[PDB]
This record gives structure tokens, C-alpha cells and sequence, in this order.
């Protein structure tokens, strides 16, 4: 069953990547639907150094060989578009350095090719290097737009909380590989304005903190707390630079306690027609906004983790209702795949969903669906975590309403309505997380076990960045 299963994720990646190599490689992505290319990721091929790390996983050694040649070609201090500081540490810093440790590790006989292997961190260094004087700013908090041409930025005053605090496991981990504490250094003095926040008035709740940060002197802009886009990531990165290295950075992990035990007590919501369900609101100056998105469903994960590897049954617990809200977004709609955005506000309820919202648990404000990982991932933390059947199932349904949906002759499409038949109409867009990603999680939830896997408690060796790319712990 399983083995079958597991062959079938690698059909579905090979069968993109074989479109992406036809269409559109070395650019940085396939467009699905014309079958073209587009470079959203400045030209340096996202889509192939992104799928790295999963094709080692998987086994594919002609994949791997493939995307180790183009790396050693590729010259990050040229691009014709300007450099998002967060997007090309998490996609391009992580995958590479993920693809090192794998092949340095676990993965030591899949290739021969040290000297190509050697070139993924000092492909690492020299990307570093080019966007590092983000960074050079007063209070040491980075411009996350910048111009690695020029050295100029976009003029904002403010970087956000998400942007801001999910730098610190990619440039540390650079560090601790190199030996230059540099890097270590920059994203962890960005990282403190985060961890003791001010002013006061900037975290309502022990733990959760506002969405913006001044660059000039490290002190919150605003008020406003969620785990929605902007956010989530920052929480996601607390707990588990704890699980990267539990003694330099026990500091984080009281501070993700703090936030993990706040929104349990403050933004667990139940919808009015369905109170045995839970979503995570947002919270502004005493006012709750009863809506949420596919980004914020890595929530249940995170509990999970946190849970087990601090032994808080009470976290495991909450983790498993965040996921069973989340399965309801996707098992409610007519295709199997949740939508972009929803809501659950009694005094907004939509005329033409009233039914619907009354059956379900919520209406829904965006029906598109973008390739996203964060529910596959979430369902995919409850499996390891529990051991239990069901989890892996919700993977491979999910999984296969996807491949029947998104799939083009090339590779696989957004789609426009995921209460639609056929998805409504498709996008001409395939983002490189789909190979990153959906495709790893849909794998890694049906495969055998190994070093790379989630582990319960402190068994880890492993810890996922938010890209879905697997860094070696610590020492
Ligand atoms: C479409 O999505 C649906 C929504 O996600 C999904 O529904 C179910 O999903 C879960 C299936 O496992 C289910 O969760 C379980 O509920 C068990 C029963 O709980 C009920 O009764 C107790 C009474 O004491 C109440 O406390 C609960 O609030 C609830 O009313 C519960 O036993 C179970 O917990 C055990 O197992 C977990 C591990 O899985 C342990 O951690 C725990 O200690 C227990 O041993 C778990 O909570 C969920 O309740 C249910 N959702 C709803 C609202 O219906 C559908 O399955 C899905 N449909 C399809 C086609 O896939
Ligand atoms: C980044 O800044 C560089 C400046 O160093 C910009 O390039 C210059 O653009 C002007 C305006 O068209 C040209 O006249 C110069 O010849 C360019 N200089 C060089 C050496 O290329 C560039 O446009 C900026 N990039 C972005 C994305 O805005
Ligand atoms: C994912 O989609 C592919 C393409 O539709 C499925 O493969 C096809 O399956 C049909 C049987 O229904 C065969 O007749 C075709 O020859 C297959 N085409 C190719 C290119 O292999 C595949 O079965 C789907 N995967 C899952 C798990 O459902
Ligand atoms: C625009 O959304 C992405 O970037 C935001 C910051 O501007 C993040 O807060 C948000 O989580 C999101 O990032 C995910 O996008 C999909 C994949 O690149 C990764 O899973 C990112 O975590
Ligand atoms: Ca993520």
C-alpha cells in the first residue's frame, strides 16, 4: 500500500520536473498552462535549486546531478530585478545548504560528485555575502527589498515580523558550517528586538507580539496580532531553533511557550454553526477578526512539534483541533482542496452561502488555491507525531485531489475556485514550492522511515526550515 503510494508521489514530481526541464529550465519557473517560463525568483533557477532536497529524499540521482551542475553555474551578484531578503534565504540559502547536509549525511552514496557537493556551501557563502549588508541598518533589523546592484532599498521605514524573525536558522546554521560567526551574528541581533519586544503596548498578550518593526531603533510599530501572512513564520522559527541547537537557544523556546499557551487562551475561535470546530482569529486593540487563511494551517504543526518535543500533552491537543479545522476547509468543498481564504463571523454571513456556512462551519472569501503545503504539512506532523492512520490518509487524499485537479500535459496549474468543477479555471503559474514542498511532505508521509523524518521528543536529527528543507541539528 504504502510503497505504491509512495511510488506514485514520485510519478507526479518526475512528471513536473520533466516539464520544467523541457519549457522552462534554467529560468526559475514553468508556466503550466503555455507551457513557457517566467524568472519570479530572479533568474538563478528557483524551481531546480528548490527541488533539491526532495529529489535526494526520493532517491533521484539524475535529478540531483542535474541541479548540482546548474549550481556551480549560477552568479548571485547578477539580476535584473530587485532582491527579497526573506524569499532567497528561504528558498535558494536553505536549499542548498539543506542539499549539503543531506548528501554529506544520510544521503553520502547516492552521487559521486564531492567537488559539485563541496560547491553547494561555497555557493551558500557567496550568496550570503551579496545580501548581507541588508542588515548594515541602526538597529541592526534589515530592509527586506533591496537593490544588490546599487546597495539601495525601497525607502520603507518598517520591516515585518514574519520577514524579520525567519532569517535566524538558515544564516546561523551558515555560521556553524563555515566557521565565520558573522552570519550568526547579523540575523540574531535582528532576531533580539523580537524576543524582548517594546514597547509594552506592542505585545497584548504574553508572547504575541505587533506586525511591524522600525529599522531605525528596533522598537514595534503597531498593536496587531495573528499568525496569518506577515506573521506565522516567526512563531513557526522559535521552536524550532530549540530543536536546532536546545542550548544556545532555550531563550526562544520559553518565548514560543508564552505564545502557544496566549493564543490557546485568546485566539481559538469557534464558529457559531459548528462550535466543534477551531481557527485561530486575529486580535487588534480589543477587536477579534473571525477569518484566517491556507498560510495560517501550518499553525497545527507547530503545536505538534512544540507538544512533543516538550512533552506538553496539552499542545498535542490543540495541534489536532487546529487540523481538524483545517481537514474542514478541504473536505467541505466540492474538488477536496480548501480555498485561499475564509471567515466565520455570524454578523457576515454571505446570502448565497448562508447554507453552505450554516453546514460546513464557514464561508468562504478566496476560492483559489496556489499549490500551498501548509495543510499537507500539518497533517503530516499529526501522523509522526501520532502514530495514527487517518493523518496519512488526509496526505493522500489530498495529494490525489490535487494531481487530478492541477494537473497540465506539462506540470501543475493554481486553479481559480476549488468549490468548482475542475477547479474553475486554471492559473499559468506553478510556484517552486510545489516541488520543494507538496511534493516532499506527499512523499515523506508514505515513505520509509530515516534520519530525515519528524521524530517524537528530542529524537531529531533533523529540523525543516518553512521552505520544507531539512538542516542538520546543531554540533
Ligand atoms: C472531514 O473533516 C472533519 C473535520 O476535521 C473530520 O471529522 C473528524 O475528524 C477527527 C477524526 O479523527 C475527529 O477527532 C477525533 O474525535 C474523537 C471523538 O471526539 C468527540 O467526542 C469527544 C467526547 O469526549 C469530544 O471531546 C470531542 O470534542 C468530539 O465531539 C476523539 O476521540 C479523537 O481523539 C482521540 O484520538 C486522538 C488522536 O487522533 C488522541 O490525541 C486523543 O487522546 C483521543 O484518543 C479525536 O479528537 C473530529 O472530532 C471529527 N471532526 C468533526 C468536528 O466531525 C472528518 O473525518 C472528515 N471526513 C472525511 C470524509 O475525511
Ligand atoms: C539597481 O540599481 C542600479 C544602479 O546601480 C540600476 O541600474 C542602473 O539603471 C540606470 C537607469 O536605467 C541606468 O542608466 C544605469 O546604466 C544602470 N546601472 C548599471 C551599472 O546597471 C538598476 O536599474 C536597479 N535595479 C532595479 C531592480 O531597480
Ligand atoms: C495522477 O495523474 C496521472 C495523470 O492523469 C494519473 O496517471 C494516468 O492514470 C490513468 C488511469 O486512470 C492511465 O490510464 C494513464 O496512462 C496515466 N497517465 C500517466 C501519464 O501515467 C495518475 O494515476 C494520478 N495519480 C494518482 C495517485 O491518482
Ligand atoms: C507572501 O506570503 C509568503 O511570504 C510571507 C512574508 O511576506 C510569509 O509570511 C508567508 O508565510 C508566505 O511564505 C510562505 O510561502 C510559501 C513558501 O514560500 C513557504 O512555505 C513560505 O513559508
Ligand atoms: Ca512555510
Amino acid at each position: 500500500s504504502n510503497q505504491a503510494k509512495a511510488d506514485a508521489v514520485k510519478e507526479a514530481f518526475q512528471h513536473a520536473w520533466n516539464g520544467y526541464m523541457k519549457y522552462a529550465f534554467p529560468h526559475d519557473e514553468l508556466t503550466p498552462v503555455s507551457n513557457g517560463h517566467a524568472d519570479s525568483r530572479n533568474g538563478w533557477g528557483a524551481s531546480a535549486v528548490d527541488a533539491l532536497s526532495t529529489a535526494v529524499i526520493m532517491g533521484k540521482a539524475d535529478v540531483v546531478n542535474a541541479i548540482l551542475e546548474h549550481v556551480a553555474d549560477i552568479d548571485f551578484s547578477k539580476t535584473s530585478d530587485t532582491v527579497s531578503l526573506f524569499e532567497t534565504t528561504i528558498r535558494y540559502l536553505a536549499g542548498m545548504l539543506s542539499g549539503y547536509d543531506l548528501l554529506q549525511g544520510p544521503a553520502k552514496n547516492l552521487v559521486d560528485n564531492q567537488d559539485l557537493i563541496d560547491g553547494l556551501l561555497d555557493q551558500s557563502r557567496n550568496l550570503a555575502d551579496v545580501l548581507k549588508f541588508a542588515f548594515d541598518t541602526p538597529s541592526g533589523v534589515p530592509y527586506n527589498n533591496i537593490n544588490i546592484t546599487s546597495h539601495g532599498n525601497d525607502g520603507a521605514t518598517t520591516n515585518g515580523l514574519a520577514v524579520t524573525g525567519t532569517l535566524v536558522l538558515e544564516w546561523t546554521r551558515l555560521s556553524d558550517l563555515t566557521g565565520d560567526e558573522e552570519y550568526a551574528k547579523l540575523s540574531q541581533k535582528a532576531e533580539s528586538y523580537l524576543l524582548k519586544p517594546q514597547p509594552s503596548s506592542s505585545e497584548p498578550f504574553p508572547g504575541l507580539v505587533g506586525s511591524s518593526i522600525n529599522i531605525n531603533d528596533g522598537q514595534f510599530a503597531d498593536s496587531r496580532v495573528s499568525w496569518n501572512g506577515g506573521d506565522d513564520s516567526f512563531y513557526e522559527y522559535l521552536i524550532k531553533m530549540y530543536v536546532y541547537d536546545p542550548k544556545r537557544f532555550e531563550t526562544y523556546k520559553d518565548r514560543w511557550v508564552l505564545a502557544a499557551e496566549s493564543t490557546i487562551k485568546h485566539l481559538k475561535s469557534h464558529p457559531k454553526s459548528r462550535p466543534d470546530l477551531t481557527f485561530l482569529s486575529s486580535y487588534s486593540n480589543r477587536n477579534y477578526d473571525l477569518s484566517s487563511q491556507h498560510l495560517t494551517c501550518f499553525d497545527g504543526g507547530s503545536f505538534l512539534l512544540g507538544g512533543t518535543v516538550l512533552d506538553r500533552q496539552d499542545f498535542i491537543d490543540f495541534g489536532l483541533e487546529l487540523v481538524d479545522g483545517c481537514e474542514a476547509t478541504y473536505n467541505s468543498t466540492l474538488t477536496k482542496i480548501g480555498p485561499d481564504s475564509w471567515g466565520w463571523d455570524p454578523k457576515k454571513v454571505p446570502s448565497d452561502q448562508k447554507e453552505f456556512y450554516e453546514k460546513a462551519g464557514f464561508y468562504i472569501s478566496s476560492g483559489s488555491y496556489v499549490l500551498r503545503p501548509e495543510v499537507i504539512e500539518s497533517f503530516y506532523y499529526a501522523h509522526r507525531v501520532t502514530g495514527k492512520e487517518i493523518y496519512r490518509d488526509w496526505v493522500w487524499n489530498a495529494f490525489v485531489a490535487i494531481n487530478s485537479t492541477c494537473r497540465t500535459d506539462s506540470g501543475f496549474a493554481a486553479v481559480s475556485d476549488v468549490n468548482k468543477a475542475n477547479g474553475g479555471s486554471k492559473y499559468d503559474n506553478q510556484e517552486s514550492f510545489l516541488f520543494a514542498e507538496v511534493m516532499k511532505y506527499s512523499y515523506l508521509a508514505h515513505s520509509e522511515d530515516a534520519a530525515w523524518q519528524v521524530q517524537k521528543g528530542g529524537k531529531n536529527t533533523f529540523v525543516y526550515n518553512t521552505e520544507a528543507h531539512p538542516i542538520s541539528v546543531a554540533r
